[PDB]
Parts: structure tokens; sequence; C-alpha cells
């Protein structure tokens, strides 16, 4: 078995921004979703290996997950927030199109999806 190479996190050609936006999308979004009950399974890239899913990277051609959009923040490897947003609702979306309806995993994709719009609806203005 074999996981494909994980996203992208450090990018030298690719330009930057450190944002009020950005610093919201790290120091309020990713840090409540990163210590909920609930954050363990999206912590990391999906290791389709050790979790014995050897369809995983033949379903999801977009892979995300909250470990790399921490690294994605803490690097500044971002120009805007919707980039980094995106990076959360593909990570839920995948969840969504690979497991099951109504399995563990995607309650706790919910769970953490609804604080996620909740912090989302309040992103600071633009300084
Ligand atoms: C018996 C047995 C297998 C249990 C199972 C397989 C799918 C799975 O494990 N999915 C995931 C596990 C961890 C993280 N995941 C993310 C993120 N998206 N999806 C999963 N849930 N029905």
């Amino acid at each position: 078995s074999m996981n494909p190479p994980p996203p992208e996190t450090s990018n030298p050609n690719k330009p930057k921004r450190q944002t009020n936006q950005l610093q919201y999308l790290l120091r309020v979004v990713l840090k409540t979703l990163w210590k909920h009950q609930f954050a363990w399974p999206f912590q990391q890239p999906v290791d389709a290996v050790k979790l014995n899913l050897p369809d995983y990277y033949k379903i999801i051609k977009t892979p995300m997950d909250m470990g790399t959009i921490k690294k994605r923040l803490e690097n500044n490897y971002y120009w805007n927030a919707q980039e980094c947003i995106q990076d959360f609702n593909t990570m839920f979306t995948n969840c969504y199109i690979y497991n099951k309806p109504g399995d563990d995993i995607v309650l706790m994709a919910e769970a953490l999806e609804k604080l996620f719009l909740q912090k989302i609806n309040e992103l600071p203005t633009e300084e």
C-alpha cells in the first residue's frame, strides 16, 4: 500500500501575505477546531496504509487536513483567507465524499464544520 506525497506546505515561488484575516484563521478558526475532541482524524494527512483504506486516494484527488492547514498558516503559505477557507471546505467535502453517510467520521467532520461556519461567519474586516 502507498500514500501520495502530502499537499505542499512550502513554496518559495508562491507570493505570501500576513494579514489580520489569515491571523484570525490561525488564532481563532484552526485553534478552535484543533483542540476539539473530534479533531484527531483530521490533524494529519489520511494514512491510507495504517487506516487500511486502499481506495481512499482512488476517490480523493484533492486531499486536505488540518495538519497541512496548520503548517500553511504557521509558514505564511497563503496570499488570502479564501485560499485557507477553501482548504477547510476541501477537508470537510473529502470526508463526506469518501465515507458512508452516517458513519462516526462524518459526525466528527459535521461537529468541526459547525464551529468552522460559526467562526468564518465573523471573519474580521481587512485592515
Ligand atoms: C471497520 C472499519 C473501517 C471503518 C470505516 C472506514 C472509513 C474510515 O476509516 N475513514 C476515515 C478514518 C480516519 C480519518 N478519515 C478522514 C479524515 N476521512 N475518512 C476517514 N468508517 N467506516
